[PDB]
């Protein structure tokens, strides 16, 4: 039947989305490889004070815009102390509009993961996160948010394999 086809999709879908910056949406620490601030120069790239490029991993657009797609809202959570020169790269790459809840700050995952249930009101049973580093990973899954470890930057094959993780997980 048409609605129980429509819910049945609704239900497998997380609630949020949540990402770290650095490793997942762009391949540096934001803290150490580039030199800030960053402005968008003529030719449309992204670059530092010193002149140096700074990009997204090339699918991380896409990512975002089939999770749009699927009515997915996202989140931000990153340790990165260069708090000021991440928060320029989502305004100069456009994604202020999707990251709407943010924790960019030095601390604890678990701290970040607390900010964001009460800013969404989201369970984590709900929430999916996408990161590269195991360690966390492995504790945030302590909380029940399905948590997908990422290899060499979010992309569009991770993002398949982490909603359908989701879906059987439930």
């Amino acid at each position: 039947g048409t609605e129980n086809l429509y819910f049945q999709s609704m239900a497998r879908l997380p609630k949020l989305a949540v990402f770290d910056l650095d490793y997942t949406l762009w391949p540096f620490w934001v803290d150490t490889h580039v030199d800030p601030p960053f402005h968008k120069s003529s030719d449309g790239t992204v670059r530092d004070r010193r002149g140096q490029d700074v990009r997204l991993y090339p699918e991380v657009p896409e990512v975002l815009k089939r999770l749009q797609s699927l009515g997915v809202p996202g989140a931000a959570a990153s340790r990165t102390s260069e708090i000021e020169g991440a928060n320029q790269l989502l305004e100069l790459f456009d994604l202020f509009r999707y990251f709407v809840h943010r924790e960019i700050y030095p601390g604890s995952k678990i701290t970040h993961f607390e900010r964001l249930q009460q800013k969404t009101g989201i369970p984590f049973s709900q929430m999916i996160f996408f990161d590269d580093e195991r360690r966390n990973i492995v504790d945030v899954s302590k909380l029940g948010v399905t948590c997908i470890h990422i290899q060499n930057g979010m992309n569009l094959q991770t993002l398949s394999q982490g909603l359908e993780t989701f879906a059987k997980a439930q």
